[PDB]
């Protein structure tokens, strides 16, 4: 691409515009940066000489652009936005202008839920084989950072929001997890909307991984399927003890992961399905899927002392990653679990069928609260914040009991990210967790 000579706007700072900022820069084009934030993230690290303006949109810069770069946390239906794209004025975002440069092939990855651990899983597959790999997108580092002559592959987890921005992703192997109710704030044509967006992953990628188990991730027009009992990569259930397989071939008992449960199990099949679709060896494969841990905030356990475990699945930002930690859950005592947040309007109902019983209790906070404590009143708190919900909960723990956040929503009302949830969750468990 030549950008010499362009007036390029950039719409939302943080890392991301920063690494925007910087993209350009270093090609010797000065961009200009606008944000609706007051003070977005990053403003007091950006250099002097880029103009910019925050606190809302400019027109006056969005009209006279020849390129406008939006953060995938800008709608592309915003009113402004919008009368640009109307004048025929290119939109791009961060994704599109490291597909336009890179010079390695590309795996990528999206879906409502498993993304951020089939894209680590599949990075260290890659660093078995003694690949030089770039791991970022969506998480780790923006793509943009990753950028580097001297790196053989990259894997990038990829947002609905990024793909709805790019058009030049010709992936070596792409895959949509699955697609449960998310982010319905900014799909006002509902699921269908949502998906048709994370269906862009699969133009122009030379192979298409989808979920034999989820007819949303399938093409709406050859490809690779993963799936529990059905599916080019699936599982074969031996007396109380479970195999990945490949066309009927065992691979590996899944006794030699750390991982456990069966949709971290489809997350290997899926990350397995992309590496061999990359040309990694199957052999380093299989290794790294025994050696990785898992990631912070995914069911993570922070704390298991006194006859409790306390388990931050902080990361579980919509009712389908709440689903996947409640369905089968073993608990010997009493379930407490920690809801609340921002729900994007999801429909929360689907998790009242795990609430029954004797031995659930609920505690609500957050935006949402209100219509969390909705699903079981009968067992339900209610509380401002997530402390105030640890500090109610805490006094009534029993041994043998679970103290689960896993919160079907996002942080963004009272946090910074799902990060700062899960640590302030850990802080708060280990103090409240032992004399
Ligand atoms: O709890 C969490 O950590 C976040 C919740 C999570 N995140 C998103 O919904 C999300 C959607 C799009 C993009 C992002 C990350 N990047 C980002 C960039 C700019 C913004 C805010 C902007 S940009 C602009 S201009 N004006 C803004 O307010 C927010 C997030 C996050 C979700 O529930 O899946
Ligand atoms: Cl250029
Ligand atoms: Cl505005
Ligand atoms: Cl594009
Ligand atoms: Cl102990
Ligand atoms: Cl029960
Ligand atoms: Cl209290």
């Amino acid at each position: 691409a030549d950008y010499q000579g362009k007036n390029v706007v950039i719409i939302g700072l943080g890392l991301t515009g920063l690494s925007c900022v910087d993209f350009f820069l270093a090609r010797g084009v000065t961009p200009r940066v606008m944000d609706t934030r007051m003070t977005p993230p990053g403003l007091d690290k950006l250099p002097e000489a880029v103009e910019r303006h925050t606190g809302s949109l400019n027109d006056e810069w969005l009209m006279a652009a020849d390129l406008i770069v939006a953060s995938p946390g800008i709608a592309l239906a915003h009113p402004s936005l919008s009368a640009a794209a109307d004048a025929g004025i290119e939109i791009v975002g961060d994704i599109e202008l490291f597909c336009r440069e890179a010079q390695a092939p590309i795996v990528a990855i999206t879906g409502s839920n498993g993304k951020s651990t089939v894209t680590t899983l599949v990075g260290e597959m890659a660093k078995a084989a003694g690949v030089n790999v770039g791991v970022g997108g969506n998480i780790g580092l923006p793509a943009l950072m990753l950028l580097d002559d001297e790196c053989e592959l990259y894997v990038l987890e990829l947002s609905s929001f990024q793909l709805e921005t790019t058009s030049s992703l010709q992936a070596v192997a792409a895959t949509i997890l699955n697609v449960t109710e998310d982010h319905m704030d900014r799909y006002p044509f509902g699921l269908q909307q949502y998906r048709a967006a994370k269906l862009r992953i699969y133009e122009n990628a030379k192979v298409c991984v989808v979920n034999a188990d989820d007819a949303l991730t399938m093409p709406i027009r050859r490809c690779v399927s993963f799936g529990v009992n059905m599916g080019d990569y699936h599982l074969n259930h031996q007396q109380g003890e479970t195999w990945l397989r490949v066309k009927g071939e065992k691979v590996l008992n899944v006794k030699e992961m750390k991982l456990s449960g069966q949709h971290n199990y489809t997350n290997a099949l899926a990350a397995l399905a992309l590496a061999d679709a990359a040309g990694l060896p199957r052999a380093s494969s299989l290794k790294a899927l025994t050696t990785f841990t898992g990631l912070p905030h995914r069911f993570e356990v922070v704390l298991e002392h006194n006859g409790v475990r306390w388990i931050n699945d902080s990361k579980a930002t919509n009712v389908g990653s709440t689903e996947a930690a409640l369905n089968g859950l073993h608990v010997d005592g009493t379930l407490h679990l920690l809801l609340g947040g921002d729900g994007k309007s999801a429909d929360f109902s689907p998790l009242a069928r795990y609430l029954n019983g004797d031995n659930v209790r609920l505690y609500c906070f957050g935006r949402d609260g209100a219509q969390l404590a909705a699903l079981r009143p009968e067992v339900a708190e209610q509380t401002e914040t997530m402390e105030q919900a640890m500090r109610l909960l805490a006094p009534r723990v029993q041994p043998g009991d679970m103290v689960l956040l896993s919160p079907a929503c996002a942080s963004l009302d009272q946090f910074k990210n799902f990060e700062q949830r899960g640590n302030e969750f850990a802080r708060l468990a280990k103090e409240l967790g032992s004399h």
